[PDB]
């Protein structure tokens, strides 16, 4: 800490999130933020992103938590290093609030 | 740390805050930000929000600190887990400053 | 940590900052951000602000560091509690950069 | 921690970043953020910036990581004190994402 | 044209807008913008605003058009002069769009 | 002029725009803004939007001008009234510029 | 129309505006925007600005309208050409609204 | 009016602007906005931009007015159609103001 940190800021993707008739019939915007630690050539982050986009847009999700976890797993699938954190914002998910997000991390 | 963190970003509510004639006669805008830890189906955050909105709009407050605490308590009332942090911004409360906020946390 | 934290966000003040002919002849904008810890009625933050504004606008400064320190001291002058942090932004102080800031803290 | 922290916020520079025909033929925007610790007259940060700008604009880079490191080194070249952190954002480097950044730090 | 123009920018009010179960059970945010012409002491705009706020918050609306018209009328009720324009934004009323607004004007 | 104006602000849609290998293989973000005049119940703008979204997402475009025109036509297809203007932004289409847009209008 | 138009965007000045005890004891922020037409060497706009700043900061105002007019006059005092428009925003002058402004123009 | 309008929004370029020692030794940021009318395949706007960028970055300017005119001329050099408007912002050119711009148009 700190050392080698790569950040993917505000990756905006559209997919199905929710179970409600409208949520299942229409795609919505969700915002992904990725923090990857890998101390200390590198075609990496591009592939990780590619995979996360592909997985997110080509699927249906019932719960931000499942989506976040799936992404997190995708992030540790290829490298073994070192620490990964994923926050997923569902913009305007609550009345009167700008967003609601779920963050998950791993070693 | 980090693990399971849910964030409720910029929940904008209107209520009475202050003792001043104008503050008691007219509602004002206040901005709430909630950080909840709950390692590691979940109809939870929706209910918590519902309760915090309902409590905030349906009452009168004399001091940001009382409001923040009341919210914090509301956040730990239902689950026992795990860590909760509440920041409340009173926008343009001071001359020349964008905001003033009070943050409180608990185990 | 975390517990009782009060934040004063983007207090914009105008004063003389610098030694350069233009800096001494003309006031400039500077942005102050204050973090105060005081675990766990309170006419406090209003007075602190009052004093910091009054001190900043009614003086001349040769160096962000002196200004920041003076504010920090003003913050610990009245209460003994508990932790205080002061960041001062000199907007557009460097070519091509949004700002330059100095942060100082105390126990 | 915290103590003496100087921040250089959003230093926007244009240079060549990448190997792709377009990346080598045309300069791009990159955003640098510098955090310097130096507890506890000072013509310093101005010179550091000067050197980082000069080095960045007067060169070609094949990889954000090389650019970030080069800057970091430039930051510790003159003083011995104390801690330095450099984040470099390549705006709109990924499709659908606001930015991608690399952060590096040192003692 | 141009001459005497007063603008009330982004008046944010909460009221009931819509017929849908959720729209009738819960208040929503709406943003009002007023342009008043009165060529060429004046306690006016304050009263107009007062009346528009009071009318908007103390009622229920079935359609942006009715709300906008009601405001417009309120604007010409007191003075006879000279030209008035009212835009009402229903933020995030459409999927994927920042807002939808209705503008109405009068002589 | 002015009278009855409805505005659809920043309708963000993703579709294929361009002929370039990357433009044809990957969808991009485009921002639509609609101005409709209809002097002086109304399930209208919702349907218009529905149709414009459906047409935009379910097709491929070779040129902003074709896309803009197609939308404009969709806007006059249902009502006969009265004036319609459509601006389409292709964000970050040019190096160093925030956007490029095409606007078209009709009677 | 259009031809030679110079714009001075968001000139932020602090002065006394109002009659209320607080308004007379404390300076406030006001935002000035100037549009000057002069079809078709020029040390002009710098001097105009200089004079408007000097006049605004070195005086007390009872009413946005007086302030706006005084500025407008200052703008036509030196050149005879050609058209001038002045908007003055009093930020957060009304509850729930971002600003209130007064615009005045001349030949 | 309105009909075929293409807009190039916030083209940010760096060049030498001014006569002052610092202005001649160091490049600065300037923001260009182009409005082109051409009622009613088109490799046009790309070339126009290319030429305006190339001309702006590969030269030195003594006065926003000369720069704006040079761009305007570049815009009418290739097509004969139809109306062109060019605004050039010199960000933070005046103390306390966000920008100063010069606009010029032609038939």
């Amino acid at each position: 800490p700190g050392m080698a940190r790569i950040r993917v800021k505000d990756l905006r993707l559209r997919t199905f999130i929710g179970i409600k008739e409208e949520e299942i019939l229409n795609k919505q915007d969700v915002l992904i933020n990725l923090t990857i630690l890998y101390p200390a050539h590198a075609l990496n982050y591009r592939t990780i992103t590619k995979a996360i986009i592909r997985h997110v847009e080509e699927n249906r999700f019932a719960l931000l938590e499942r989506m976040t976890q799936e992404i997190l797993d995708l992030v540790m699938e290829n490298p073994a290093v070192r620490y990964a954190e994923v926050e997923v914002d569902k913009p305007h998910a609550l009345r009167f609030a700008e967003s609601v997000s779920i963050t998950l991390a791993g070693h």
